[PDB]
């Protein structure tokens, strides 16, 4: 997260770290057995790590559970990053408590102007690299579809939104992919792509979760 702040241990209780030997992407716990992340975070042999603050120290609140199956969206296009959403089922249900909690799925899409919380263990520098060990948070508004489409001419689909600052300085970055964008308590976005990080006039782009709620409910219901 570039230009954000330290969340505080377990204050974002639905944040997961996806681990295949090291943290490679974030995700959101949406019920005790299912995680939603970005389809570009797909790989085999993912262990889901819940209740993390420092991803390098076992502090006591963690639950490390293997993925039993991954389902990438049926229309994910890695070239356009259109439909960048994937579901991960855990092998066993997690024990939910105040430090491990699921986030609600939206019933409506959120408006431009809505302030959101974005979180992750990704790069904190816009030039060069420094990966944090503890979770970082950022508050950023949803941008209008006009601003988003003029920042990225020809790249924004109806399943994408921009959230951030046109002045730059604050943004998600490498290592934040798959993580939550939560606005008014509902999961509204997934960290997906952008032109670098915290670049002027180049805000982050996010998968628009409200478009996928029937696919998410149907897949959970049958798997
Ligand atoms: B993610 O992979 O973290 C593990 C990361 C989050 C980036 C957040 C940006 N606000 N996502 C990516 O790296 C994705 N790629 C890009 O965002 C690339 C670098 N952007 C890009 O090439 O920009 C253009 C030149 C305009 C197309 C990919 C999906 C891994
Ligand atoms: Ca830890």
């Amino acid at each position: 997260i570039v230009g954000g702040y330290t969340c505080g241990a377990n204050t974002v209780p639905y944040q997961v770290s996806l681990n295949s030997g090291y943290h490679f992407c974030g995700g959101s716990l949406i019920n005790s057995q299912w995680v939603v992340s970005a389809a570009h975070c797909y790989k085999s042999g993912i262990q889901v790590r819940l209740g993390e603050d420092n991803i390098n120290v076992v502090e006591g609140n963690e639950q490390f559970i293997s993925a039993s199956k991954s389902i990438v969206h049926p229309s994910y296009n890695s070239n356009t990053l259109n439909n960048d959403i994937m579901l991960i089922k855990l092998k066993s249900a997690a024990s939910l408590n105040s430090r491990v909690a699921s986030i609600s799925l939206p019933t409506s899409c959120a408006s431009a102007g809505t302030q959101c919380l974005i979180s992750g263990w990704g790069n904190t520098k816009s030039s060069g690299t420094s990966y944090p060990d503890v979770l970082k948070c950022l508050k950023a508004p949803i941008l209008s579809d006009s601003s988003c489409k003029s920042a990225y001419p020809g790249q924004i689909t109806s399943n994408m939104f921009c959230a951030g600052y046109l002045e730059g300085g604050k943004d998600s970055c490498q290592g934040d992919s798959g993580g939550p964008v939560v606005c008014s308590g509902k999961l509204q976005g997934i960290v997906s792509w952008g032109s670098g990080c915290a670049q002027k006039n180049k805000p982050g782009v996010y998968t628009k979760v409200c478009n996928y709620v029937s696919w998410i409910k149907q897949t959970i219901a049958s798997n």
